[PDB]
């Protein structure tokens, strides 16, 4: 048996979703290549969140924690994203030629403001080389999104005042995790692309069963379809009233009140902020009147945006340690590491000590 490999200066759609695809519920080791770089990760499909976009399936799938590798796959598109050097790159792969060739104009073009001749190691096209015509198109797209952030010299945006306290309203491990839904409603007029989406879906999952085994109380299910609301100015306080608002109005909301909602936009709010929510909203046994509700960023740059309001929205306070996702200012980190919101979280979701981990 020869292990199954990427060659990531080649990988396409058909890559990704060939190996993906042949991993089984025991999981596969994959080799993935970089000319010189070699790492071997064990891949497993993640059978705890559930997401579709539009009513498209999109599985996830992870490595082992000292791999720090996650996929992502779509029948549309495909994601690997891994560190090196402790840098977050991110490989994404179009099935369609258009909506490839538009995906890497997409990212390509801010980049075309400023040049740089370390620019590949920010953002690079990949071509096909197997096809030794010389493939005109590329097959998918590498950033380095801390990398990119440097050459761009990007607007920081952050966090600010990003969340609202409201007023305040046997038990066992259940025998089968209670599934919560996460409604995310694309913003009338918002574009948001579904590599981008997925990804702040899967690293909000993370996020939570990251917590005291979280998995054993919850799984998370994400769906995606777009609202007529949107939000009045670009006041992210505003916004989120007349989000809140909007679900409460909508007759065919009813009877999902007690369901996790984000709009999402791919832009932010005034004073580059990057979403917002109410606080400590959701608890499995008392959720109700939409009030487990949020905005979030979802552009590529500013991974763990809906993680940190998830996060909020489950009760966490602002951590102490830079390295906290739920740090006050956005440092792109994206786990929970104080003990205090870890146990606020958890208890939300039906958790208690005596359980352990
Ligand atoms: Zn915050």
């Amino acid at each position: 048996p020869v292990t199954a490999s990427i060659d990531l200066q080649s990988v396409s759609y058909t890559d990704l979703a060939t190996q993906l695809n042949d991993v089984s519920d025991f999981g596969k080791m994959i080799i993935l290549k970089d000319n010189g770089f070699n790492r071997q990760v064990h891949v497993s499909m993640d059978k705890r969140t559930k997401i579709q976009l539009d009513n498209e399936n999109v599985r996830l799938f992870n490595g082992r924690d000292k791999d720090s590798t996650n996929f992502i796959l779509g029948d549309e598109f495909a994601v690997l994203r891994f560190y090196r050097n402790g840098e977050s790159i991110s490989y994404i792969a179009y099935k369609e030629a258009q909506m490839m060739n538009e995906i890497a104009e997409f990212y390509a073009a801010p980049f075309k403001k400023t040049r740089a001749i370390n620019e590949k190691e920010a953002f690079e096209c990949i071509y096909d080389s197997r096809t030794r015509s010389a493939g005109k198109y590329p097959v998918s797209v590498k950033i380095n999104v801390d990398k990119a952030k440097k050459i761009l010299n990007l607007p920081e945006c952050d966090y600010i005042n990003d969340y609202i306290k409201t007023p305040q309203v046997t038990r066992a491990v259940p025998s089968e995790p209670k599934t919560v839904y996460v409604i995310c409603l694309r913003e009338n007029g918002s574009t948001v692309y579904p590599n981008e989406v997925s990804a702040q879906m899967q690293d909000a999952a993370n996020s939570v069963y990251a917590v005291h085994g979280l998995k054993r109380y919850v799984n998370l299910h994400f769906v995606l379809y777009t609202t007529e609301y949107a939000c009045p100015s670009g006041n992210a306080d505003e916004g989120l009233d007349g989000f809140t608002a909007s679900l409460k109005a909508n007759p065919k909301a009813e009877g999902y009140d007690d369901q996790i909602y984000f709009l999402i936009r791919w832009g932010t709010w005034d004073n580059n902020i990057l979403g917002i929510s109410w606080l400590n909203s959701y608890n499995v046994n008392t959720a109700s009147d939409f009030k487990a509700s949020g905005m979030s960023t979802t552009q590529l740059m500013y991974p763990g945006v809906m993680a940190h309001e998830l996060g909020h929205i489950l009760g966490a306070n602002h951590a102490d340690d830079p390295k906290d996702l739920m740090y006050s200012k956005y440092t792109g980190y994206l786990f929970h590491l104080s003990e205090k919101n870890m146990d606020i979280i958890a208890k939300n979701l039906g958790w208690e000590i005596a359980d352990g981990d």
